[PDB]
């Protein structure tokens, strides 16, 4: 099992309006989006892209603007669906095949070819990919090996290579990365030992630095990150404290200061950031409120503002940001969403 | 002629340093970079990358993160110098041949290839490509035509497409784009009317309209907008006043409010920020002191702050930034650099 799971995917696209992906009761994936490029903008409502998904669904933006939202299908393949022009209209549903037991995780290569990775049947890690930039046709499916328990999470180091994490059948904390950017050559899986009760979440700091988030056996927040840009050693586990029941999400201030959302033992959101700079020492949790029934989900909006979404008790999708002085109070998008996550 | 240039190429690296290119008495390229992701952070120094150039050095960073130096040659010839590793050492200086009349201009196609985009002896417009991401060989020149008596500057728009900006015989603001991003296709030249008295500046907003700030007959400074994400019409020329005797630099704060900055008829630094958002208006013109011999060159840096670098009376590189209340008082970063832009 894993902590409670993100309900949505979010982005900043590329006209700055926030848009999220999420699944409905009659497991369709549907969008909210907002009208303008501002905090506080008002919201297009819910609205389907049809399809009839198992998976979290996860949208990427292509080097060329275009979104793309993946996401298992009842029949177990690998399925998408993309904007045919930028921040306009989508494709119909495509399937890319292949059988997972994982949400998809997908990165764009420095080639602006977008790489897919999921769990297969055999709880190894699987990858496909785009064989120009920001289009099909795709490449054939193959196995990077492994054997893992949770959702896996791709980033890429600041010297292009992807890397994507995972937790291991004794729990631990693993890795595999890219020999080279664009590469089909990869490292070993390695361990970065610890003991994680949620899916890992990674993060790029601002001196180009991978970062990992992870629940505890002890319900703490833990992190570890590489101690040379895009480069081992890495750091060790320290802990950040709490007492969480979501996964974190973590998302970068517009000054680069990071900041772990989660769940709380009683059930309000809860958020711990960086003091004074990037390089700075984390603050207490604090409350933002809330009475939420997912793991929040954070994004930085085009005002360099932090936005949190969270599914509410009465299943809506809820909402709070960054004021000068404050949070926002949480006001509701509605919506009757499902955690769909294909690892639980 | 064109109003006094910027005298150095930055670049904010993949490790969130600023490092900044220029040249010397000995027509050498000579580079400073900070130790630290930080505002405030000591420096390098200033050491030779040698060659001997006649254009402004131009750095601009790879999608896999290694810096790459482009100039004109004595020769005359597009010369380039490239990291062999991310914020590791340096190439040799290589000629990619060619003849050419201006700085270069730099902008990495969707699919991690670089395109340069420079004047020829014909005074039409010339360029380049890498023929993979990020990566020699390089293709063959070609023109794109027009008549143009400034330096141009490429950006990329929200669609993927790059676009690119000159003054023509005339005096007028002209551009040309790819038809599709990565594309040898590109439109006819396009008039955007006005008379400017600097090379153009560029910069992509939040909601991913192009927008090109320059020095107008009356020595105020002038911008115009796409009015539409990726697309025309343009919004026709707006003043934002004062009286410069420089080129602008612009650059985003955190928060995506553009800052424009120029010397003043006092030869002091002035600078106009967006107030409220990046949809706001602009302020007055108000002086950040110095006594400047050059354009200043704006950057944000690893804690969102602006930076701005500019020639002293002495020939030196002054350096002020943004602080929580105001502006820190210019320090120098020594070296003695000369304006070597192709166009005067
Ligand atoms: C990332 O996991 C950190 C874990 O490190 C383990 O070595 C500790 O025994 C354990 O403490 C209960 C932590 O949960
Ligand atoms: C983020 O959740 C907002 C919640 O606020 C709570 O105070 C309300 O009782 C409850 O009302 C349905 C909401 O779910
Ligand atoms: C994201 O919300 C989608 C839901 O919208 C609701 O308004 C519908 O009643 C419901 O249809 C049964 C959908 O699941
Ligand atoms: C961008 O140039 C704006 C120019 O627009 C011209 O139409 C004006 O006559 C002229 O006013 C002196 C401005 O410099
Ligand atoms: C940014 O320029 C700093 C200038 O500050 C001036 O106040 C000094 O007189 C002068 O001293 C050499 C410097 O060039
Ligand atoms: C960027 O500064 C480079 C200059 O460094 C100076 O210290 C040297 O005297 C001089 O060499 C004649 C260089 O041009
Ligand atoms: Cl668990
Ligand atoms: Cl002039
Ligand atoms: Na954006
Ligand atoms: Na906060
Ligand atoms: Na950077
Ligand atoms: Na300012």
């Amino acid at each position: 099992t894993i902590a409670l799971s993100e309900i949505v995917s979010v982005v900043n696209t590329s006209d700055g309006r926030l848009e999220v992906f999420g699944v409905g009761t009659d497991k369709a994936v549907w969008h909210n989006r907002q009208m303008a490029p501002h905090t506080g903008s008002p919201w297009s409502g819910w609205s389907s892209l049809k399809g009839q998904v198992t998976s979290k669904p996860v949208v990427y933006i292509n080097t060329d603007g275009r979104l793309e939202v993946f996401a298992r299908g009842t029949d177990n393949a690998l399925w998408h669906i993309w904007q045919t022009a930028t921040n306009a209209g989508w494709s119909n549903w495509q399937s890319l095949g292949g059988v997972i037991t994982s949400n998809p995780a997908i990165y764009a290569n420095t080639d602006g070819r977008l790489e897919v990775f999921a769990r297969g049947a055999d709880n190894a890690l699987w990858h496909i990919s785009q064989t120009t930039a920001h289009s099909g046709p795709w490449s054939s499916w193959a196995s990077l090996n492994g054997v893992i328990t949770s959702n896996p999470t791709v980033h890429i180091n600041s010297d292009g290579r992807l890397e994507v994490f995972a937790r291991g059948t004794d729990n631990a904390l693993w890795h595999i990365w890219q020999t080279a950017p664009d590469s089909n050559l990869w490292s070993s899986w390695e361990s970065l030992n610890g003991i994680i009760t949620s899916d890992p979440v990674v993060i790029d700091t601002a001196d180009g630095r991978l970062e990992v988030f992870a629940r505890g056996a002890d319900n703490a927040l833990w992190h570890i990150w590489q101690t040379i840009s895009h480069s081992g050693p890495w750091s060790g586990w320290q802990s950040l404290n709490g007492v969480i029941t979501s996964a974190p999400a973590v998302a970068k201030n517009c000054d680069n200061r990071l900041e772990a959302f989660a769940r709380g033992t009683d059930n309000a959101l809860w958020h711990t950031w960086q003091t004074v700079s990037h390089s700075g020492p984390w603050s207490s949790w604090q409350s933002l409120n809330g009475v939420i029934t997912s793991a929040p989900t954070a994004v930085r909006d085009a005002d360099g503002r932090l936005e949190v979404f969270a599914r509410g008790t009465d299943n809506a999708l809820w909402l709070t940001w960054q004021t000068a002085s404050s949070w926002s109070p949480w006001i509701s998008l509605g919506g009757v969403l499902i955690d769909a996550s294909a690892i639980k």
